[PDB]
């Protein structure tokens, strides 16, 4: 939010002249801040997760699981328990 889109949100949600605090405009800027704020979050996770291979290891992890319930099904619970997975 720069100042002008911040006063675009007002003029919208305006009821009369003067309007800079109704409870429709307030709840509209809140709504644009907690986006904006929302997106970082998502956007860091989204590259934090790639950069550092947080998928790739996960991944990993899946077809290692799987061969090893396949392989020997026993070990693989009782790992799957001592893991808490």
């Amino acid at each position: 939010l720069d100042s002008a889109k911040k006063a675009e949100i007002v003029a919208k949600f305006a009821k009369k002249p003067g309007d800079t605090g109704s409870t429709e405009v307030q709840v509209a800027l809140l709504t644009a801040r907690i986006a904006e704020l929302t997106e970082h979050l998502k956007i860091y996770k989204k590259d934090f997760s790639s950069r550092l291979g947080l998928l790739k290891l996960v991944g990993q992890r899946k077809r290692l699981l799987s061969y090893l319930k396949r392989k020997d099904y026993n070990s693989y619970s009782k790992l799957i328990t001592e893991l808490n997975l």
